[PDB]
């Protein structure tokens, strides 16, 4: 039967989009535009617009919530789709809205809501079914009780809308909204695709594996800062999957005295168990089983055993399914990582970039913004911030907004009519007030993101990609060769030249070309985990550097240890053995197969320690010269290109004129060039301020006080005072050392010996 | 690596499990890799770590001496810097014979150019006696 489809999520907010492949309307001679009619479960039923859309497979089916609730299905179920020519313009429509939605209106939902909704729309509804209608700061569900003709007909602007009456109470098996889904959320694509990966077939089908005879798994392990959102994690999968969700909080097991709190926990099981596809969630596992040196009293120890015993004995049964969420996956007791127990461990970091895009994207829902918002900017601007922070900032945004207007009611009872409510605008200007007065929570943690620089921010060095080409994309690309011809690919890579230039710079493009994740390790951190402890921080950075592959950690600054004890210091030589003995170990552990490259850049070389330099560790050795003439004028370009142009003076005459120069010292000049500019441009908007002080009225109409382009005379007065930042004798030493290492290089070609 | 990293604290230990899992599991021929790393980082610009390296040793010949020719447990150490070892090591019961490992010559360069030349694509290839 090629008619029936399965359903799938959609990109299409609307509520009266499909979307199906091409080669299903070919097969189907599907127009774009008709009216199909959906067969369901229940025998629901509920008609939709076909669009098109390539994303989806042809045997896939993309739709909305609103339609998938309406035809009483979860995804991945079946439906039979057919064309359903037959339907004409209605009459006559009677709404009716739902109970629990309009809880203090009390205003005309008919121009309000119904009147943009079903403007030039020309939806088609069939009665009986739910739709739902974005608004003011809430969103109202109504549900069509009478249509002319019955049951199809199609929005036409000459038809009779009824909205007035006793609103309809809830039914039972409408499946109630506002229960959150997987459109709430955002930022978490990785990490949800890999938890529905191995919950989604146990919870749906359980008893098809089970015959077949595999372990399904029975414990995962959501660990991550708080505020990033894991109980809502938990509770879309158990609403969309289908299921009995049972939260067990972690205090109130706790605050029981004593002796029942076992008894709840027996409780709690033996109920969840019962209920079929059950899933359990332990919130704030670390507050019940700590760390086993934590725990000073009795009562914890009888708990966490307990706990212990119950999964044991948990065994098969309804294929219940437990996770627990904690802060830190060190915290809890180490033996509930045995196999049987907990043993999936799914990380939720910190979303970042676009993550945070798509937050305030779903957050910014129902609010009305104003054209000049950017919504992006904001969240370019905003980093240190989880999910809870985003929501905060945007209610405290719409509280400032709608302060500012208390002219509204403030005396009627009856609560404030949508009329005024829909003329809210919300500016960048509240956006800006609320992010200035809010404090974040992530700050300090290890940034694990894809760096944005391209391969055009630098200039130079054209070689050198070539090298960290080999050396970094072809091992994961074609893995073949490389084990068929034997070798085993290198490792690390070590950098090392005159200070600033380029290093950073060249490992974020790296990062970014290859597709991976980044992570910076800087000397002061060396410094502070040599000071003090040295164990800790060295494991806990390589396990998440290994647990987010592919990655390219970085080690900048390691001479600094080097540098710090080579003087008059002479007592943290044993934290040092400690550092560099941890980063020797956890490169020596470390399997080939799994993708983890190093990179470390030296001031330095000389006075580094050999025993790195060594096969099985950093062994290519990559030499970054001072850019010179070709390579100065294209690292001007790429600083220049700002906001402002340069059109009279010439670039290559400055990149003839400044040889010897480092990029550091380039970029420095440039930005003394803005900083003349700015100092020009606010001393002449003071200038005529104050002449308007002396005069009133003095210039109707204001100019063009000087120009946003940033002049010749700027560029002169900001390179009259120009550096020299290293010195030739540092280039000297460099030098040597590379023809040094270049003298053990040395041989008086070939002849083709022996033919 | 392991070796200096068992100075600051765990001196005593390590080498007592290191030491009781090649007796219990024997035959077995232990290994200990850069013996000269002791005195190689105790020299320098630092030296804190000497009662550390002092210790270390201790153990590692308080352990050696308390060995029994039951258990048919062989030690071998091997270091590229012989000139700095602490001498108390050389005596008799303890780490005595010395062998020294010359660099590969003639017929020792034609066998590792073969042992390294097995891999999968060697395809026919030419001779290797020049190299
Ligand atoms: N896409 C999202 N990612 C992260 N957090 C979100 C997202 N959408 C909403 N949130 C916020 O997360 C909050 C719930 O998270 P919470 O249960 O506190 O996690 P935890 O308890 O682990 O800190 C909600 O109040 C919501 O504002
Ligand atoms: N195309 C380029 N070539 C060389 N240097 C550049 C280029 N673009 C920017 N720079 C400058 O080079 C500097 C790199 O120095 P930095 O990353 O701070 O330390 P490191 O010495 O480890 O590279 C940056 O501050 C940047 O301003």
């Amino acid at each position: 039967r090629p008619n029936r489809l399965i359903v799938d999520e959609a990109i299409n907010e609307d509520n009266s989009v499909v979307s199906l492949s091409q080669p299903k309307m070919d097969e189907l001679q599907l127009f774009r535009g008709d009216t199909v009619l959906l067969k369901g479960k229940k025998r629901r039923e509920a008609v939709c617009i076909v669009l098109s859309d390539d994303t989806c497979s042809d045997e896939k089916i993309r739709m909305n919530r609103v339609v998938r609730n309406n035809l009483r299905v979860r995804l991945g179920d079946v439906i039979s789709i057919q064309p359903c020519p037959d339907v004409k313009y209605g009459k006559r429509i009677h709404v009716l809205p739902i109970d629990d939605t309009v809880e203090g209106i009390t205003g005309n939902l008919f121009e309000v809501y119904l009147k943009p909704y079903f403007l030039e729309a020309y939806r088609p509804i069939r009665k009986g079914d739910i739709f739902l209608v974005r608004g003011g700061m809430r969103a109202v569900e109504f549900k069509v009780v009478e249509t002319d003709p019955s049951p199809y007909c199609i929005v036409a602007p000459d038809t009779v809308i009824h909205c007035e009456g006793e609103p309809i109470k809830r039914e039972d098996e409408e499946e109630s909204l506002n229960e959150v889904g997987y459109d709430d959320i955002g930022g978490c694509r990785k990490q949800l695709a890999q938890i529905k990966e191995m919950v989604e077939l146990p919870l749906r089908h359980p008893a098809l594996f089970k015959a077949i005879g595999v372990k399904p798994p029975r414990g995962i392990l959501l660990y991550g800062p708080p505020g990033t959102g894991k109980t809502l994690i938990a509770r879309a999968v158990a609403n969309e999957t289908g299921a009995f969700f049972f939260l067990i909080n972690g205090p109130e097991i706790m605050s029981k005295l004593a002796g029942e709190s076992e008894s709840n926990l027996r409780k709690a099981f033996e109920e969840a168990e019962k209920n079929a596809p059950a899933i359990i969630f332990i919130d704030e596992l670390d507050a019940i089983a700590p760390k086993r040196e934590k725990t000073h009293g009795e009562v914890e120890r009888r708990i966490v055993s307990q706990l212990l015993t119950l999964m044991d004995g948990l065994k098969q049964r309804a294929h219940v399914i437990v996770m627990a969420a904690t802060n830190r996956p060190n915290s809890i007791d180490p033996a509930l990582r045995r196999f049987g127990r907990f043993d999936r461990e799914v990380d939720i970091g910190i979303p970042d970039a676009t993550g945070r895009l798509e937050i305030l994207q779903i957050h910014t829902k129902n609010m009305k913004l104003a054209d000049d918002v950017d919504l992006e900017q904001v969240a370019n601007e905003t980093h240190g911030h989880v999910g809870a922070d985003l929501a905060a900032l945007c209610s405290e945004a719409a509280l400032q907004a709608i302060r500012k207007k208390m002219d509204l009611i403030d005396l009627e009872d009856e609560t404030i009519d949508a009329e005024v409510m829909n003329s809210l605008a919300v500016t960048m200007d509240d956006f800006r007030w609320a992010l200035s007065q809010s404090n974040p929570s992530a700050l300090r943690e290890t940034v694990v993101e894809v760096p944005q620089v391209t391969w055009e921010d630098i200039g130079g060095l054209e070689d050198v990609k070539r090298e960290l080409q080999e050396l970094v994309q072809y091992p994961v690309e074609h893995p073949d060769k490389f084990l068929k011809f034997g070798m085993t690919p290198s490792k690390g890579v070590l950098f090392y030249g005159p200070p600033g230039c380029g290093k950073t710079l060249l490992a974020k493009a790296i990062a970014n070309e290859c597709q991976a994740n980044f992570i910076s390790i800087k000397g002061p951190e060396l410094l502070t985990m040599w000071f003090g402890e040295s164990e800790a921080n060295v494991r806990e950075i390589f396990d998440k550097a290994r647990q987010a592959a592919p990655c390219v950690l970085f080690f900048d600054e390691l001479d600094s240890i080097a540098k710090a004890r080579g003087g008059n210091i002479g007592d943290g030589g044993g934290a040092a053995d400690r550092v560099i003995n941890q980063i020797l170990t956890e490169m020596d552990g470390m399997s080939t197969k799994k993708n983890v490259f190093i990179i470390g850049a030296t001031n330095r070389p000389d006075i580094i320690d050999p025993a790195i330099l060594r096969p099985g560790r950093l062994d290519q050795l990559i030499y970054i010269p001072l850019p010179d003439e070709k390579s100065r004028v294209a690292i001007l370009k790429a600083n220049l290109r700002k906001s402002p142009v340069a059109k009279d003076v010439d670039l290559e005459f400055l990149a003839k004129m400044t040889n010897g120069f480092s990029g550091a010292d380039l970029t420095e000049i440039c930005q003394r060039a803005c900083k003349l500019a700015i100092r020009e441009s606010i001393e002449s908007e003071i200038r005529r301020e104050r002449e308007r002080q002396t005069n009133p009225s003095a210039m109707e109409v204001e100019e063009d006080d000087p120009v946003p382009e940033i002049r010749r005379d700027h560029f002169e007065e900001a390179m009259r005072f120009a550096r020299r930042s290293v010195s030739d004798n540092d280039i000297r030493k460099y030098e040597m050392f590379a023809q040094t290492l270049q003298q053990s290089r040395g041989f008086g070609s070939f002849r083709f010996p022996s033919g």
